[PDB]
């Protein structure tokens, strides 16, 4: 059975250059989190998870130095998790087709019952991660700027429409947002 230890060894075999301790802590926490999702019988990859992994990684790595290693680290992280970094990157990018839209047009597409991909991945059943909350926030950021300024109102509008558990999303986004600067502190 493949263990977290196997995943970490794969990571360090794929990226051998030094990583500062501050960032090894964040990267290993992410490696563990993804591994534990994959072993969960109720978890199924979707573009919402992809977007969340890419967003979370990009945010904690925004100050990473040496910056030229950041893409190699992402590659290594994905292959260590038996994922394809190019698939995650394309799935994250696929949300950009929603750029500018008001929330009303998104709701209309959900309510049609046959939303396009990747919007359809907001109809999330099976195992929920905080990464899916991160992913939702990144999507909402593509929409009309109104939407994430009034995050409260937006989340409340989504709650009767999608099965993603919006009370856990609120919780997880408050944590994520409140902790943006912690990696820059002692």
């Amino acid at each position: 059975p493949r263990t977290v230890s196997d995943t970490k060894r794969a990571f360090y075999a794929a990226h051998t250059r030094p990583i500062h301790s501050i960032y090894r802590r964040f990267i290993e926490e992410l490696l563990v989190e993804i591994h534990l999702l994959r072993v969960n019988v109720d978890f199924r990859y979707s573009p919402l998870f992809a977007l969340g992994v890419v967003t979370a990684f990009d945010q904690f790595m925004e100050g990473y130095q040496p910056e030229g290693d950041r893409d190699r680290i992402f590659h290594a992280l994905c292959v260590a998790e038996e994922m394809n970094p190019q698939q995650l990157k394309e799935d994250a990018a696929s949300w950009q087709q929603y750029q500018g839209r008001p929330l009303s047009q998104i709701l209309d597409e959900l309510n049609s019952g046959q939303p396009s991909a990747p919007l359809n991945s907001l109809n999330h059943t099976g195992k929920y991660s905080r990464l899916h909350a991160v992913g939702l926030y990144a999507f909402l950021q593509e929409l009309a700027g109104e939407v994430t300024i009034h995050l409260n109102e937006t989340l409340d509008q989504l709650a009767p429409v999608i099965p993603l558990p919006i009370e856990k999303v609120k919780r997880d986004l408050e944590l994520y947002r409140s902790n943006l600067d912690k990696i820059n502190q002692a």
